[PDB]
């Protein structure tokens, strides 16, 4: 499951009629009531801040990467309520074990490159711990922490975790396996 097939679903398969009609009304109130024109709403995008009106996805230490990666735009200066809302609803329940990992591995990779480094792992665990504190932070102790986990989990000790290794390593030991419950 590559980012390709996913892009195909994002096209015009994740956009229903009832959800779009109802969602449009909700996003309409936030926007000038005078511009209630549909030909303008569907032909026009929604400001960035306008989206921030949902502290929900904000709780995500990387709401910028999740939206940018999940959303699509030319200069990435605008955000559509379609993809944005789709991400929420999709990650609300549709979040199936399969799409769960795929989405994760993608969001987990802070570099958004594909592979995962010791830092990426120190970001998800830290950020969640309590961003802005001496708590679980990158250091000598945290250095041997990831290494030890990689050795106990993966053998190739490639020094990094890929998609295949991510799905396993994560669900290979009560470690992140138990915490793998819900992440975003
Ligand atoms: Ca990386
Ligand atoms: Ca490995």
């Amino acid at each position: 499951l590559s980012k390709e097939l996913l892009a195909e679903y994002q096209d015009l398969t994740f956009l229903t009629k009832q959800e779009i009609l109802l969602a449009h009304r909700r996003f309409c109130e936030l926007l000038p009531q005078e511009q209630r024109s549909v030909e303008s709403s569907l032909r026009a995008q929604v400001p960035f801040e306008q989206i921030l009106s949902l502290p929900e996805l904000k709780a995500n230490p990387f709401k910028e990467r999740i939206c940018r990666v999940f959303s699509t735009s030319p200069a990435k200066d605008s955000l559509s309520f379609e993809d944005f809302l789709d991400l929420l609803s999709v990650f609300s329940d549709t979040a199936t074990p399969d799409i769960k990992s795929h989405y994760a591995f993608r969001i987990f990779d802070f570099d958004d490159d594909g592979t995962l480094n010791r830092e990426d792992l120190s970001r998800l665990v830290n950020c969640l711990t309590g961003e802005g504190e001496d708590t679980r932070l990158s250091a000598s102790e945290m250095k041997q922490l990831i290494d030890n986990i990689l050795e106990e989990s993966d053998i190739d000790r490639d020094g990094t975790i890929n998609l295949s290794e991510f799905q396993h390593v994560i669900s290979r030991s009560p470690d992140f396996a138990s915490s793998f419950k819900i992440v975003l």
